[PDB]
Order: structure tokens, then sequence, then C-alpha cells
């Protein structure tokens, strides 16, 4: 692996404090780039970055069929437009839906959710807490991120591979005619996450990125501001 | 069917003559949109945007185990010159890679697989999907796509995503444009959809190319125009 320190520019840019994990798989044989290596490997809750593992645990479970099976909505107003009206995978995962997943939290069970969490080897594995990916036991570091990303793009999950594309599907943020951006982002309120990776012909480049959010909703920006940035400077995304 | 006779301009602005069939799901029980609704029904090659298709049969069969299988090439220059993945076959339109799939599966089983989907007239008498008796009307690729995304072909579920993916060419926090072109020489094509919160919009548009290569861009170009004007694409 190879430290770049001068990528505090960009943490320093955007005032805010935190770690960076980039593995650039387009050429062979290459060391991965890390911002601050001793945080890289702290775990932290993952928060709504955990949707990307749970939509695999949902479906394998039969919690939820496919992408268009519809979750109706209470009528609670959550204070969030994307979260008060029926959903579907998509919207809840490009939305942070947590209401959605607390429902297959609750079908999968405790029992079940330790299983899946152990076969995928995922941080602590500890989904002692409804939602135990936000304010529960659950803990994964940003290179373990990594790690569980890569296993995802190259279909290796013990999941069927029709439920890992899915997932990888529903992960679309962004996309030109070469290149697809996949990711998920988590807040929990007081630490922010962007995970995911740039696909490009030659290969694909993985990010995992967290940082403190002391400003809290108005720190979310710079989630995406930071590593925008920096992928742009290796150019992983287009200029 | 609702005839928008109206989108005459739309070919127009860019020298064109074609149909255009559009059929957007964000509404419920609605008429799919139609320029040229006699031209909408009529049977040509599918050129490349049988690479759709083809990618199912070549999973379904074995040609092709994945995304990361790497396919040699053999270093003849067709003006393609290079190694290439699923992807790159898609978006390059690399028809070798395919002639290398449609020798392994064979003529009988790709009849077989024409048949169980009833593409078009599926004749694979001849590439049969760019110069033999192989044809699809605009109207008949927008039903075979609506199958497509809703998981309803004859193939495995992960291959149907996985073609599904492959045909990405665009996307946005909120949408997602899946589509393919398709050029036999004297005509081209580009079909395809966007997906929505609310829905998806199908489209699958035909042109002739008197001008050839020329003409090419009229084929995005026309398609984009109209899907803006219905806000089925970022203004």
């Amino acid at each position: 692996t190879l430290e770049r320190s001068d990528w505090r520019k960009f943490f320093s840019e955007f005032q805010a404090k935190g770690t960076i994990v980039v593995a650039d798989e387009r050429q062979a044989d290459r060391a991965m780039l890390v911002f601050d290596p001793v945080r890289s490997k702290k775990r932290y809750s993952p928060a709504s970055t955990f949707k990307i593992p749970h939509t695999l645990f949902a479906l394998d479970a039969g919690a939820v069929r496919d992408e268009f099976q519809i979750f109706r909505w209470d009528g609670v107003n959550r204070g969030f437009a994307g979260h008060n009206q029926d959903q579907d995978l998509r919207s809840a995962m490009r939305n942070s839906t947590v209401w959605v997943y607390e429902l297959f939290a609750k079908e999968i069970g405790d029992d079940k959710a330790r299983r899946y969490l152990k076969k995928i080897d995922y941080g602590n594995a500890d989904p002692s807490t409804g939602d135990y990916w936000i304010e529960g036991s659950l803990a994964i570091s940003a290179q373990e991120q990594i790690a569980f990303l890569r296993k995802l793009y190259r279909n290796e999950l013990p999941f069927r591979v029709e439920h890992q594309r899915l997932v990888k599907d529903l992960m679309i943020v962004e996309a030109g005619r070469n290149w697809i951006l996949r990711a998920k982002t988590g807040w929990e309120g007081r630490m922010g996450w962007w995970v995911g990776w740039v696909e490009w012909p030659t290969g694909s480049v993985f990010f995992a990125l967290n940082i403190d959010t002391p400003n809290r909703m108005d720190d979310l920006f710079k989630r995406e501001a930071i590593v925008r940035a920096i992928l742009r400077s290796i150019e992983a995304l287009p200029p």
C-alpha cells in the first residue's frame, strides 16, 4: 500500500477530518492508496452503507422479491421527502430509507442476521442492538469496506449472482458512455461515509471514505466532494 | 396506440426519415406514442441491436461465462482492434465477438432460441442478424425490451440483469439510460429505455441512412430530442 499524505489538501479544502482508501484495479499489482492509514483500519458503524449487504440478506431471505415490490409508507412524517412515500428497493437505496430495511431486519431476525454477517465476514459481524447497523454493535473499517466491495464486484459473495447483480444495479449513481459510478452514502449523526467504485474499460477504482461530521447535516456534501476531487486527480472520473 | 404525427419536426430537424415507438410506463394505462405507425410495424434486420438477445443466448449456452471473460483479438485490422469483454463488445458493437458466440451456439440452437422468444420473424437463415433473413419491427423491439425490463424473458434472471447492466449508456442520480445501437448499412436503430423513479420510458427508433456513417449520429439525436420533449431525459 502507499500513503498519500498529500491528499490532506483535499480534506483541508473542505475543512474535514477523515480517511479514504482507494484501490485502483485498472492496471495489475498496484498498491492501495490511503490517506490516514491508521483511521482507515478503525471500525465505525456502517450506517446506511450497510444497505449494500443488507439488501443481499433481504433478497436471500425472501424479505423482498425483486426491484418491483412496493413497501407502503405509514404516513409518518420522518422529515425526509425521499422517505415520506411508498418505496421500492431503488428508492430505498437512493434515499437511505431506513424504515424499509427495518422491515427486512424484523423478518430476517437476529439469529439469521448473525449467520449472514458471519458468512461474509463483515466487520465485527455483530448485529447486537432494531437498526443494529446504525445504533447497534455492528462496525467496519474503510479497508474492510473495500475488501467487501471487491467481492461484490467479482460476484464472489455467498449469495445468488442475480442478487449480487441487482444490488450493484441499485448502487448506480452516475454513468457515462464508458464509465459507471456505483456507490452508497451513510450517516449516523457524527460519522459520514461514501463507499463504492467507478468502473472503466480497463478496470474498476474502489473507494471508501469516512469523515467526522461536527456540523451534522451541513457536512454531508463533503463526502462526495472529497472523493470526487480525489478520483478526478487520478483520472478515475471525468474532468 | 397514439400517433404523434407532430413528431415529424424531430426527424426533419435532422433531415431524417424513420419511425419511433415510445412506451411511457411512468403513467398508468396509457397508449404507446408512435411516429409513422405503418413503418413502426415494418420488420428490418436488427443489426447490432441483436446483441441484446444474442448475449442472453451466449450466456445461456455457456459460450461466455461472465463479464470478466476476455476474448482475444486476432490482430486483424477491421477499422474492435483489441481484446474484448462483454461490455466492450456491447459498447462498440464488436461483431466478431458475437460471430464467435454464433459459431459455438450453432444454427439449430440459434433458431430454437429465436422461436422461444418469438423475436421478429425468428428466422436465422443466411451474421444472420445483419445480412440474413432475420427481421424485427420497432413495435416488436419494444415488446422484447419490456420483457427484459421485467425479467420475464426465458433466461436466468442473473443473465437478464447482466445484459441490462451492459446496456447502460448514461445515468444520473435518479435516472438510468439503457440502450443499443444498430446499423445494417441502409438503415439504423437505437432502442432501449430510460428508467425514472415513477417508471420507465421505452423507445425503439429506426431511420434510413442514405449518407451511411454520416447519418449515424441522427439515431441518438432524434431519440434524445423526443425524450427531452416528454421530460424523459434531463433538459
